[PDB]
């Protein structure tokens, strides 16, 4: 019944899609993305919330960040494993913006926390904020989403036995 | 002498350059461009700066947004009054997008002023606050810089005259 954000939820559902395609079992970012996905619905929703709620929003942010860390630390080891040359690049280079923008999320949900419970900011500040809010939401779900994917691609082609060992198995029909 | 965070001193000098090419008598737009550069320059001391300056960093990036209103409104008269084509939409295109960009630099200055010192916010959080700060002076000031050229060029000209008073006159080097 509470109010929700259509950018918050449509960018949560957009990562959410492509993590429960696989299992969790042996999977760092089936793990983490999972969790991802499911904290910034959360998010969708603390966003219309009121003043109290404002603290709970900050967390959401710190949470998303945490897990974000744990999704590139484990992107990159899956890079420093793999053969092919071009795809370790991408997957590289799409997992390196991650930090950037979960801190960058982290300062945007502080800011528009902050500003609910203080009075009197000019709707532009609060316009503002908001939309700065989202765009780093956006950027961030499709950002995790392209590492999920690519972190796939450079498990086809590893360059030793044993070493980083990443589990890509579709998910089970119920039955 | 004090520490200066040179990307935005470097972007405040880049609209310096522009403004003082002209005269600030009979175009208020230069003025506020002038006075932009200033107050952007002061900028880089106080983002640099310890927590002394927390108020005036807020009050720095408050007058920034209102000289670029100034900007913005004077802009408009003119980009409306030229009868140019390939011109007056590029005008109007850059100065509509200033105080987006001025409200977002009055926002990302007031996190980093209370912030700053406090040693309850990390060093990433922190530094990645200024590089935000940073890229959003960067962005106003080349978009100013953009607006004061335009201006210049959608001037040259009008429909008719007393319809608004702007002052093109050229500065000499002293190498004059
Ligand atoms: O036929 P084929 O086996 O190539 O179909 C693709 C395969 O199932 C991949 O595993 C899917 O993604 P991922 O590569 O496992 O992520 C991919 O989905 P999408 O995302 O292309 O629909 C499927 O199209
Ligand atoms: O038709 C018009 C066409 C004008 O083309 P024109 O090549 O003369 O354009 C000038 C040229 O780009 C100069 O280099 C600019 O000066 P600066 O490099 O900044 O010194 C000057 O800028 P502003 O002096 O007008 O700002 C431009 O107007 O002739």
């Amino acid at each position: 019944n509470q109010p929700v954000n259509q950018p918050i939820l449509a960018a949560a559902q957009s990562l959410h899609r492509e993590a429960t395609k696989w299992s969790s079992k042996g999977n760092d970012i089936i793990a983490a993305a999972k969790r991802m996905a499911l904290l910034m619905a959360e998010m969708s929703r603390l966003v219309r919330g009121g003043s109290g709620t404002k603290r709970a929003l900050i967390q959401c942010a710190k949470d998303i960040a945490k897990a974000s860390d744990e999704v590139t630390r484990l992107a990159k080891e899956v890079a420093k494993q793999c053969t092919d040359k071009r795809i370790r690049t991408n997957l590289l280079q799409v997992c390196e913006r991650i930090p950037t923008i979960s801190t960058q999320l982290k300062i945007l949900s502080t800011v528009k926390a902050t500003m609910l419970g203080r009075t009197n900011i000019s709707d532009e500040e609060s316009e503002q904020a908001t939309e700065m809010l989202v765009h780093n939401a956006q950027n961030l779900m499709q950002s995790v989403k392209e590492t999920v994917r690519e972190a796939e691609a450079a498990s086809i082609k590893i360059r030793t036995d044993a070493g980083f060992t990443l589990r890509w198995v579709r998910k089970t029909p119920w039955y």
